[PDB]
C-alpha cells in the first residue's frame, strides 16, 4: 500500500507518438532529417522505419486518454516539440534575460496553430484528473538550430546543435515562453529528458545511430557542458514566469560489482555517470577544461530528480580503472539470458528490479530532493515478461518509499507503443499494443495488471506472486 | 456477442481438488492407493506427490467461489466422489446374474432407495449439499457429474488387477460396477435434484479404458496391458451409461448428458481425407452412435440394442488438442511431433507452440470438433473442458481467447453451444503428473492453501463480464510468438 | 602414453547388431517376440523399430573388420547369441556337472550352422590381430526358456526366464559347451553383460520397455538371486574346459553427493548397487537375517572386471535413507543441460568423465583384481559431443592407471551404429554412422580421433584439447 | 574425386596472423593505429583487442606449415604487408599531376627499380624470403597477393578521415595511393618471380571501400560515411589493379589475378528473380567487366577504358554464405533474418544454422557463384576464401565436405576451377571482431601460441591426401542437424 498522494502513470515523447493521423507531420527537426537520410538508412545507422507512420498521438489523443482514465492512472508526463512551435529561424552563459517585452516579441514569432492544439490536448488531459508534469525537451531539435547531416561530415560551419551556445540561449527563452503559456495547466516542470544520452550517444556511442553521430570525446564534453548551463538557463527562465517546481529527467542505469573486490569500480562508475552531472546542477561544481570550479549561476538550480530506469550494469576494476562487461544489462542477447540467468527483453536488457531500489535510495542519500520514476518500461511485443516486470519494479518503489525516500509517482513507458528512435517500431513498450495500420489500441494483460494496481493504489494480494522473475525454462535460451 | 442465454465458467474435479485441508482426505479410491503404491513410485508411473497435500476444495470451497465470482462466471460442473458417500461394501444383490453379459435394466424404486440411505456416508452428503448450495448462492448454473474416473475401493482393488490377478474387485471389467453405479447415480439425483440443473453420467470414459488398459506408460489404474480387457471395460462403461441415464430420469426430468475427451483429427497431406474419417470413426462416432442411436458391437456381432437407445440429451465436448493421422496400406496412423506428442515447452512440426505438457496449440480443432458433433446428431453441447499447462501463464492469455472466439464460430454456423467452461479455476492434482502440472487461471501455492490471480484470470474478467471478445482484447485471438519461447 | 600391453577397442552385442543381411533372421528370443508384440507396440513400451532392419553384421562382419583394423583397433568384445545355438528345448543351485558325455549330447543338439558361421566370424576377427573377450549373454533368452508376453500379462506357469532355475542349470551348460568349442580362438571370457539391468528394468522400471515387464520388489530379488547363481555355475563350467580368465560385465555408475553432507548418502547408494553384487561373487557374502552368511559355491567366482560406464547418480540424504535426483545424471532431459550446467547426450544422460575414475579406482581398492572399460560411449548422431566425450574418458583411464589401478584396455560403446533394445535404432552409439537402408558406414569425424588415439596408445598432443566439455553455449539448452 | 592438379590448401592475411612474438609488431598501418586507438574502443567499433597478441606467424611459421603438409596440403595463398617493406614515406614524385583523375600508365623499369630497392627494408625483404622458401620446400604451389587491407600509415592516417579532415593522406581517396601500390607490386614481382606460381594484386577491395565509407558499424577504417567517396576510394582501387597488373607484367610472365568477396544473391519469392539479377549487377558484375572488359563509368556517364580491358587472367572466388533479396518499387532490398545477418549460434529464417558470427549455412550458393563467374568470363578460378567462425568445431565438419562437394558439382559442370583454399589453417586475428572469432583448421592457445587439430582438420586430411571426398566421410555432405543445437 502507498502513500495517499502518490500517482500512478505514464510518460510519452513527442517525437515518438505524436505522428501518424493526417496533418500531423513535423519535418522541421534534426531527428527527423536524420532517420530519412539515404546514408544512415545504407549504414544501417538507423531502420528505415518512419515516424510519420506512427501512433498519431497528435489526431487520437482523446483515445489514448480514454484509455489512461480507464486504467486507473493519475498521472503523465509529456513534452511539447520545440520545432512544431518555433519551425523557422528566429533573428559561460552566465544570465538569459526574461521580460515581459521578450515573451511579447516571441509570441509573435510563435506558430499559433500548434500552441492551441497542445492546449487542446493538455486540457483534454487535465479534463480526466490527471497530475501533469510538463517535459520541455526530448532530444529532436529545430532544424535551424542543428543540421546533423553537416555535423556528422565533419562541417561544423553550419547550426551546430548543443556544440553551440546559441543553442543553449534560445532553449532558455523556449522554455521561460512555454511555462509563460501553460502554467495554469501544469503542475510541476522538467526541463529536458536525459541529457546523458544525447551527449553519450551522439558524439561516443556512435553506433547507436542518434545525431549527430560524430566520434569526439572533446566534443562530447563541449556538448555536455552546453547542456548543463541550458538547464540552469531554462530553470531561471521558467521560475522567471512561475512558481511550480522545475526538475530534470535523467536516464540511470544501477552500477554493480562483479566481484566482491569490484566495490570501488562501482563508486568510480556512479562519479563518471551520475554523480558529476548532478553535482554540477545541485551544488554548482563543475569542471571547466581541465579545472575544477564552482559556479554560482549553476547552484541550486534543481527542485526535483526524475530518475529513469531499466536495467544494471556490471562493472569489475581494472589497473587504469574500471569496465563494464558485455553479457549483462544493457549489453545482453534479445530474448535470452543473461550471464546471470536472468532472462533478457526484445531489445537485450536485463531483469534486475533490485537495481531500481538501489538507484533511488542512492539519490536520496545524497541529495534529499524528491523524486518521480519517470521511466520504467521493457520491450515486449508479446506481453511475455511485461507482467513481472511491472510489479517487480513497483514493489521495489514501495521498498524505497519504505527506507525513507521521498518518492511521490511511478510513470511507466509506456502507455501505448511508439517510435523508438533508430530502432523504429519493432521495439514496442507499450502496455497497450498499437496496430500501426488501422492505429486501433489493444489491452496487453499487463495493461490488466497495471490498473489492479493503480484503482487500488497497491499491489494487491491477488498479483503479489509477480513480483518474481520470470521463469527462464519456457522462456528462448 | 455471445447468445443471451450462453454462460461462461470452469469445470472441476473432486479427486483432484478436494483435499488439502485437515480431515478432507478420503483414502477409500483405487486412484489413492494407485498413488501411494510403493511399487508405482519406484517405477515412476506415478509423480510421487500425493493428492492430501492439495488446494484443499473441501474446506476452503466458499474462497473457491468468491474469486469466481469476483471473475464473473455464472456456470460451474463438477462431481461427487462415489468413495464419500459410499465408502463400504454393500451387500451382494439377491437376483443378479453377474456372469451375464448385458446389464439390460436396473430396477429403481422408491424402497430401494431407502434401503441405499442407509449405508450412505451421511457426513459427505451433508457436506456437499453446504458446498452446492454456497455455488448456487453465487447465481451459477450447476452441472452436476457423477463420475471422474476414482471408483471406491471395495469395487476397485487396481494393485491386484494389475498383478494379473482378477478374482478380487475389477472396476469397470465387472457388471457389478455397472449395477452398482446406476443405482449410485440415481440416489444422487434423488437427493440433489433440487440444486442441479443438468446431469452427467461421467467425465471421459475413453480415457478411463484406453489409458487403464492400453497406454499403461501414463501411470492409470489398473495399468494391465490388454486390448481385450480394454473393450470389456468400455463395454461395460456404455452400459453403465445408459442405466445410469434410466435411473436418474426416474427420479428427475432434467438433462442428462455425458462428457467425452476429444482430439481434431487432421490430415497430414490433402490425399488423407479418408484416415481423418476412420480415425473420427474408431475414437470418436462408435461410441456416440451407441448410446445415442443403441448401435453397438458385443464379441463378434453387430446390432442395435434398444436398451442403449436414446439415452443422452447433450453432450459434453472436451477439447485440448489436435491428433494428425495420414493413410497406410493397413488403415491409418497417428503421427508423433503433433498434437498430443510433441516435446513439452517447444514447437511442434508445424511450428506452432507446445505446453508445459506437450500438448500443440490449435484453436481450429475446437470448431472442427463442435460443428461435425452438431451435423451428426443435433443435440446442443457444452464445452465442458478447455485449458493449458501453463505455469508461467505465457501462453494461457492466448489459448484462452483463441478458443472462445473459435465457439462464438461454431455457433454461428448453427450449432447450439450453450456454455464455455474453462479448465480449470484453480491448480489441482494432475493423477500421475502430481502438481507439476498447472492448469489453472488461479495459482495456487500448495503451502500456504492462497489463490493468486494469473493475468489470464483478468483477462477470463473481461471476457465473462462482458458475454464477449471485447474490442480491447481482440489481438489475443492468435498463436503465442513462438520467437521469444523455448524451441 | 598408455602401457605397451593396453588395447583400444570396442563392445558390441549380438542382438543389437547381427540382423540386417538376408539369412540373418533370428526370431528364437524373448527379446524378438517382445519388440514385435503388437500391445507392447500400442503402448509405446517398444518403438516400433524391428531389429531385423539392423546393421547386419551377421552378413558384413568383414567390413566391420576392415574398419576396425584400419581405426588402429586390437581388442574386441562380443557375444554368442544363446538362441542361435540352440533355438529348440531340451528334454540353491550349488552345482552343475559337466563332464565329456553330457558335451557330446550337447553337441547332437547343437544347431551346427550356426556354430560354423561364429567360428568364421572369430576367425576373421582374429586374423585382423585382435584381442579377444568372448561374452556369453547379453539379455536375449531361447523362447522355451522365457516366453514374456505370458509372465507380462500374470501367467506364471510357463517358461518364465530367470525366475526359474531351470534357465540357471541350463546356462551354465550353455556356458562350458561354448567355451568347449571356441577356446582355441578366445583369449578372455565373459559369462553375462550388465546383469543388474536385466532385473532392474524387467521387473521394477517397467516404463523403459524391457522383458517381461512385471513390476515386482520380490521377483526382481528372485531374478538376481538366480542370475547370480547362474554367473558362479557358468564360471566353474568354463573352467572344467578352459584355464583362461573369466569375468564378468556390470553396469555402474558414479555417485555423487549433492551436498558435502551427503557422503554417507553415497556410500550407502554403492552397497546398495554394487557392492552387494560383487561382494557375493567375490567373497562368497550373502546377508541372511542381518547376518553375514557365506556360500562356499560362489566365493572366489571372478577373475577381472567389466566396467561399464556412462554417467554419474547424484544422491542426497533423507531420514528414510538416501534417494536419488533428477535432473541430472541418467534423468536429464534430452540434448540439453542438467541442473549443474552439463551438456546432455540425444538420451538424456549427463557429461561427467570424472565419474570413470571415480568407479574404476573404487573397484582396485576394494577387490585389486584388474579391469577392463567394457563400455563407454554416448548417444549422439550429429557427433557434435562424441570427439570430446571420447578423449575426456579416455584421459580419466590414464589418470586411474597412473594412481595404481591396473586398467588393461578400453573398449568404446560401440563400433557402428545399432539397435538400441525398447528405443529402437533412434538412439545411435557408434563411431561409424549406419545408413540402414543400404548398410554403408560412415567415418563420423570421433572415429578419425580413435584412429589418432588407437594407432598412437596416447592422447597426442595435438587433440589434447578434446579433454574437456562440450561448449554449453553452442548447444540446445 | 577431382582432376590430378587439383589442389587443396589455405589463405591467410598477414595483418591478421603475424603478429603474436616478440619484434614481430607491425606498428606503421592505418589498421594498426585504428584498432589501438581510444574513442573507436570507447565507441565498440573496435573489440578491443590488439593484433600483437596474434597467433605469431611471423616467428612460427615453420610450425604452422609442418602442420599443412601433415594435413596433405598443396597451396597456400599469402601477402606481404606494404608497411613491413616500405615503412617510411617515399619523396614526392617529380612527373605527377595528383589533381588528375586517370592513372593510365606507372612507368616501370630497371633503374627505377634499384631506386625503389634503397628504401626498402632488407631484412623484412628477406625475411618474407625465407618463409617463402620454407613454403615451397614442402611442395607447396603459392599464390602470392600484394594486398590484403592495412595501408603504410604515410599513405593514409584514418583518424583524421574519420574526424572529416582530407588534408592529410588519405589512403584509396588519393591517386598518390593509386601511382605508388603500382611499383610497390612491380617490386615484390621483381624480387620474389623465383618463388611466386601465380600472383593476385589484391584482396576483397570491394569490402575495403564499402565497409570503409557506407557500412561504417562495421568499425573499418576510415569510417567515414559518404557515398560519393565510396566511388572515389573503389575507382581509385580499380585503377590500381590495373596499374598493379602491368607492373608486374613488365618482370613477371606469370599469371595475375584479382580476389574478391561474393555472396549468392537469392531470391525471397519466385518474383524477385529480377532483384537477384540487380543484386549481382551491383555488387559483382560492374566491377569485373571493368578491369575485364574496360567497362567503368567515370562520374556522370558510361565509357571503355583501354588502359583497363583485359587486365586478368584468373579470379578468385571468396565465398561463404547467401543473401536474400526482394523487389522493391524503387529497386531492391536485402533481408535480415537471412544470410550475412542473422543471429550468432542460432537458426535463420529458413530454418538454417547459424555460425558464431550469425552467417547462415548455404554450401549451394558456392556452386551458383563459380558457374556464373564461368559462364560470364571463361577465365580459370581458384577458392580463394571458404571458411565458417566455430570455436566448438560443431559445423565445420560438415561446412568444409558440403562446399567442397559444390566445388566438384561446379567442375562437373564444365566450370575451370583448379583448387579450393580454406578459410583458414589456424585461428587469427578477425579485424574489428578481434580473436573470438575462430576461423582455423587449428584452434590456437593464444597465452602458449601452441596449435592443437580440431576434428575437421582430420577431416580435411582425408579430403587433401586422398584428393576426394571418399566414400567414409561423404554424410558430412549435408546441413548439421539443428534440433541439437542452439535455436
Amino acid at each position: 500500500s502507498f502513500p495517499n498522494s502518490f500517482r500512478f502513470g505514464w510518460s510519452q515523447a513527442g517525437f515518438q507518438s505524436e505522428m501518424g493521423t493526417p496533418g500531423s507531420e513535423d519535418p522541421n527537426t534534426d531527428w527527423y532529417k536524420w532517420v530519412h537520410d539515404p546514408e544512415n538508412m545504407a549504414a544501417g545507422l538507423v531502420s528505415g522505419d518512419l515516424p510519420e507512420n506512427g501512433p498519431g498521438y497528435w489526431g487520437n489523443y482523446k483515445t489514448f486518454h480514454d484509455n489512461a482514465q480507464k486504467m486507473g492512472l493519475k498521472i503523465a508526463r509529456l513534452n511539447v516539440e520545440w520545432s512544431r512551435i518555433f519551425p523557422n529561424p528566429l533573428p559561460d552563459v552566465t544570465e538569459v534575460e526574461i521580460n515581459e517585452n521578450e515573451l511579447k516579441r516571441l509570441d509573435e514569432y510563435a506558430n499559433k496553430d500548434a500552441l492551441n492544439h497542445y492546449r487542446e490536448i493538455f486540457k483534454d488531459l487535465k479534463s480526466r484528473g490527471l497530475y501533469f508534469i510538463l517535459n520541455m525537451y526530448h532530444w529532436p531539435l529545430p532544424l535551424w538550430l542543428h543540421d546533423p547531416i553537416r555535423v556528422r561530415r565533419g562541417d561544423f560551419t553550419g547550426p551546430s546543435g548543443w556544440l553551440s551556445t546559441r543553442t543553449v540561449y534560445e532553449f532558455a527563452r523556449f522554455s521561460a515562453y512555454i511555462a509563460w503559456k501553460f502554467d495554469d495547466l501544469v503542475d510541476e516542470y522538467s526541463t529536458m529528458n536525459e541529457p546523458n544520452v544525447v551527449g553519450g550517444l551522439g558524439y561516443v556511442g556512435v553506433k547507436s545511430g542518434f545525431p549527430p553521430g560524430y566520434l569526439s570525446f572533446e566534443l562530447s564534453r563541449r556538448a555536455m557542458y552546453n547542456i548543463i548551463q541550458a538547464h540552469a538557463r531554462a530553470y531561471d527562465g521558467i521560475k522567471s514566469v512561475s512558481k511550480k517546481p522545475v526538475g530534470i529527467i535523467y536516464a540511470n542505469s544501477s552500477f554493480q560489482p562483479l566481484t566482491d573486490k569490484d566495490m570501488e569500480a562501482v563508486e568510480m562508475a556512479e562519479n563518471d555517470n551520475r554523480w558529476w552531472f548532478f553535482d554540477a546542477i545541485i551544488r554548482g561544481e563543475i569542471t571547466r577544461g581541465n579545472e575544477k570550479i564552482v559556479r554560482d549561476d549553476l547552484k541550486g538550480r534543481l527542485d526535483w530528480i526524475g530518475v529513469n530506469y531499466y536495467t544494471r550494469t556490471v562493472v569489475k576494476r581494472t589497473e587504469k580503472g574500471y569496465v563494464s562487461l558485455g553479457g549483462y544489462g544493457h549489453g545482453c542477447e534479445r530474448n535470452s539470458v543473461s550471464l546471470a540467468g536472468l532472462p533478457t527483453s526484445d531489445f537485450g536488457w536485463e531483469f534486475f528490479p533490485e537495481g531500481l531500489y538501489d538507484v533511488l535510495t542512492k539519490y536520496w542519500n545524497r541529495y534529499h530532493l524528491y523524486m518521480y520514476v519517470t521511466y520504467n518500461g521493457i520491450a515486449d511485443d508479446a506481453d511475455y515478461q511485461r507482467p513481472y516486470y511491472l510489479v517487480s519494479h513497483v514493489y521495489q518503489v514501495h521498498r524505497a518509499i519504505n527506507s525513507g525516500a521521498d518518492v511521490r509517482g511511478y510513470l511507466h513507458w509506456s502507455l501505448a507503443d511508439n517510435y523508438e528512435w533508430a530502432s523504429g517500431f519493432s521495439m514496442r513498450f507499450g502496455l497497450l499494443k498499437v496496430d500501426y495500420n488501422t492505429k486501433r489500441l489493444y489491452w496487453r494483460p499487463s495493461a490488466l495488471v497495471y490498473r489492479e494496481i493503480a484503482t487500488n493504489g497497491a499491489i494487491t494480494d491477488e498479483i503479489e506472486h509477480l513480483n518474481s522473475v520470470p521463469p527462464v525454462k519456457p522462456l528462448r535460451h
